[PDB]
């Protein structure tokens, strides 16, 4: 159909949707909002947040709800209902952590304090658990890629911008990034996407 | 098959799973752990958090992933893939907001100030968006109940503990929670469940 993605000019919370469109070879409009235009756009959206995805005029919201929609009936979702649950759960574990960062906090001293606590004290526990769950499997679920693996590439890319040595203990998690990035459609998207900090 | 739900003796993040089991008439073990026994249990769980659900020898985690698993192929999920997206999205919008509350904060002055700000300043924006989305529909999605409606009853029950007058000006949201509570399986569970603050 006709797809229009609306987000800021960032990877951020839209990037999972962008990976899925690339992987499934689905054409879409990648509409990027400049910051100064956001007050104009915000009241037009159902819950006042981005990303949203318009599908033939119907506006969907919530990045992970949308990602899950786009992967319905594909192997990327998980091949069984139990595996779909495992995929969903890894995604929400990652998203829970990323959602703790006070990205819009105005007080920079409090913002940095929270970022530091998250990156220094809390992140090692997440990483240990992700690495234990992955084990020596090829991908999070087993022997095939799912959108949870995509979400790890995306989240880790941003965490690495914030803390460049983040993955220094976990080469299996690095190998997982490398495997996702080597998928030809993903590799091509990474080469062509706008270079933004976040 | 030997469904065993592990959580604290609270509604909290297990309650959505408990509503779904009630509605679908699925027998399960509702295992509640006292705070004192949590330190020994925590390291045995792949991601160190509760709730978890034991299902066919697997330990599933993430309350909403588990809820989605239990509702797969039922009308509670949403009947079409677009409706499933809308259900998923309302649930994540609610969960995003409830996750802002610093439930585990030990500085009680800070906790109270944050709670009060959320309830006073932020909640009207969320509640307006939810009320507007519901409109005059019978249920969030339209003409049938979904687990998004359940999640509204669950979230709102705790919000009303925190601020009894909160829904005074949202009669449609009051009506929705009353409609959910009047579903016989939900009524039965509400009458049976342990009385806890949260
Ligand atoms: N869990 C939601 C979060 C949506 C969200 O909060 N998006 C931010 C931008 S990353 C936003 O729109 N913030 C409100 C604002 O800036 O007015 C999702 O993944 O879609
Ligand atoms: N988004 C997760 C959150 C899970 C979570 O954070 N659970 C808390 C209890 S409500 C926990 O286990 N905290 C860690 C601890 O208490 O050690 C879910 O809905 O399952
Ligand atoms: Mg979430
Ligand atoms: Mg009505």
């Amino acid at each position: 159909p006709n797809y229009k993605l609306l987000y800021f000019n960032m990877r951020g919370r839209a990037e999972i949707i962008r990976y899925i469109f690339a992987y499934l070879d689905i054409k879409y409009e990648d509409h990027r909002i400049e910051q100064a235009d956001w007050p104009k756009i915000k009241p037009t959206l159902p819950f006042g947040k981005i990303p949203v995805l318009e599908v033939e005029g119907l506006t969907l919201h919530q990045s992970l709800a949308i990602a899950r929609y786009l992967t319905k009936n594909t192997d990327l979702a998980g091949k069984t209902e139990l595996e779909q649950c495992q995929v969903d759960a890894v995604v929400d574990t990652l998203d829970d952590f990323m959602s703790l960062f006070p990205w819009a906090e105005e007080n920079q001293d409090l913002k940095e304090r929270t970022f530091n606590d998250l990156l220094t004290r809390q992140a090692p526990h997440l990483l240990k658990d992700l690495d234990t769950y992955l084990g020596d499997k090829e991908w999070f679920i087993g022997n095939y890629v799912t959108w949870a693996d995509f979400y790890w590439d995306i989240c880790s890319t941003t965490l690495l911008v914030l803390k460049p040595d983040l993955l220094g203990i976990y080469p299996r998690l690095v190998s997982l990034r490398n495997k996702v990035q080597a998928i030809p459609a993903i590799s091509a998207w990474i080469l062509k996407r706008p270079q933004t900090k976040l």
